[PDB]
C-alpha cells in the first residue's frame, strides 16, 4: 500500500536500459575469457582492451542513468516513494557489474550518494543519478584518452 513499484513506460524503459547493460557487460567477459583477460583491478590502465571494455561498459550505463533522470524528472510531481526506491534498487544493482570489470568502488558511488541523498524522493534520485553518471563519464574519459 506504499512500497509498489514502477509501472507502465516508465518500468519497461529503465528496466530495459538496466538489462542492456547486465547484457553488455556479460558479453565483454566472454570475449576477455577467450582472450584469457582478468578484469582483477590489482592486477589509467595498460591494456587496450580493458581500456575499450571500459569505455564500452560506461557508455551502455550512462545511457541507463540518463533514462533514471528522465524518468525521475517526469515523476517529480506524482511519482511514489516506492517508485523512486525501485530507481535506485537499479542503479545499485547494475553498479555491481561495473565494478566487476574493474571500476573500482562502483557500488560505494551509488550506496554513498544514497547516504547523503536517499531515493525517498525525485529529488534524492537526481543526486544519486548525478554521482553515479559523473562516476561513469570519469571513467569513460580517462579510458577513450588513453584510448
Ligand atoms: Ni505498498
Amino acid at each position: 500500500g506504499a512500497m509498489d513499484g514502477l509501472t507502465g513506460a516508465t518500468k519497461i524503459k529503465l528496466e530495459s536500459s538496466a538489462k542492456a547493460i547486465v547484457d553488455e557487460i556479460d558479453a565483454i567477459k566472454k570475449k576477455a575469457a577467450s582472450m584469457g583477460v582478468n578484469f582483477d583491478a590489482f592486477k589509467v590502465s595498460e591494456n587496450p582492451f580493458i581500456l575499450e571494455a571500459k569505455v564500452r561498459a560506461t557508455t551502455v550505463a550512462e545511457k541507463f542513468v540518463i533514462a533514471i533522470e528522465e524518468e525521475a524528472t517526469k515523476l517529480k510531481e506524482t511519482g511514489s516513494s516506492g517508485e523512486f526506491s525501485a530507481m535506485y534498487d537499479l542503479m545499485f544493482e547494475v553498479s555491481k557489474p561495473l565494478q566487476e570489470l574493474g571500476i573500482q568502488e562502483m557500488t560505494k558511488t551509488v550506496s554513498m550518494a544514497a547516504e547523503e541523498n536517499p531515493p525517498t524522493t525525485a529529488q534524492g534520485v537526481l543526486e544519486i543519478a548525478k554521482k553515479m553518471r559523473e562516476k561513469l563519464q570519469r571513467v569513460h574519459k580517462k579510458n577513450q584518452d588513453t584510448l
